[PDB]
């Protein structure tokens, strides 16, 4: 796998809704993650960690593994780097994301992913609470 450049594009009401890959705007759907709805409980949590994760960042990168790179609704399928800190990685280590939608071929990191929800769990953390 390799990392690739993006940026984030603001959308009119301040946040991410797109991130720019190879000077195209994309909607990203996190590999190997359920993230919460905002309707949902830890929905606003995980969305503001999200935001101030990628913000904060100086640097955004996208990784396709190894499968479909776009899913059936048009989004591109990616582990999305801060930093070279795994977003993925890190909502599920917080309990604000659950392993989820691991179909074959696009699995590279599901390891250290169970990993990460693993630890989240001992420490009742979140979603886990
Ligand atoms: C994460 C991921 C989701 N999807 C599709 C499966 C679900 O289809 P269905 O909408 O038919 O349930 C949907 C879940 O995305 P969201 O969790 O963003 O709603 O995205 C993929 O096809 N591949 C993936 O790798």
């Amino acid at each position: 796998l390799h990392k690739e450049p993006a940026t984030l594009i603001k959308a009119i009401d301040g946040n991410t809704e797109k991130l720019m890959y190879k000077g195209q705007p994309m909607v990203f759907r996190e590999l190997l993650v359920d993230i919460p709805e905002f309707n949902e409980k830890y929905g606003p949590e995980a969305a503001a960690f999200t935001k101030k994760m990628v913000e904060n960042a100086k640097k955004i990168e996208v990784e396709f593994d190894k499968g479909q790179r776009t899913d059936k609704y048009g989004r591109g399928l990616a582990y999305i780097y801060a930093d070279g800190k795994m977003v993925n990685e890190a909502l599920v280590r917080q309990g604000l994301a659950k392993v989820a939608y691991v179909y074959k071929g696009n699995n590279t990191h599901e390891q250290l992913l169970r990993k990460a929800e693993a630890q989240a769990k001992k420490e009742k953390l979140n979603i886990w609470s």
